[PDB]
């Protein structure tokens, strides 16, 4: 009982810091993004368009 | 127990759910701020100000310091 406890219990921990660490590394991801929809925005160019056309490449809007 | 490792086995599948989940969105952001860092690869020679602003903010750290590549 105790053993088996004890190997759950380690790999649960480990797994929360994995899950730490990438919801981390993701909100650093999304919030770049954000930065730079905001400053396609403010310069609302071919070459910034597809840079538009990327931030929402899954969008199915308009 | 039978009842322990159920109770921790729901819990490491519950936990590497949300782990694939987790990945899955992080390599959809990433993919576009690689795609958005070529694009700027592919017309950095105009010194454009505004594309240097985006490549600055795909380059930043966490601290806010800008480490080219």
């Amino acid at each position: 009982k105790k053993a088996l406890i004890k190997e759950y219990t380690e790999e649960i921990e480990r797994l929360k810091r994995d899950l730490a660490a990438l919801e981390k590394e993701r909100d650093f991801y999304f919030g770049k993004l954000r930065n730079i929809e905001l400053i396609c925005q403010e310069n609302e160019d071919p070459v910034l368009q597809r840079i538009v056309d990327i931030l929402y490449a899954t969008d199915e809007g308009f």
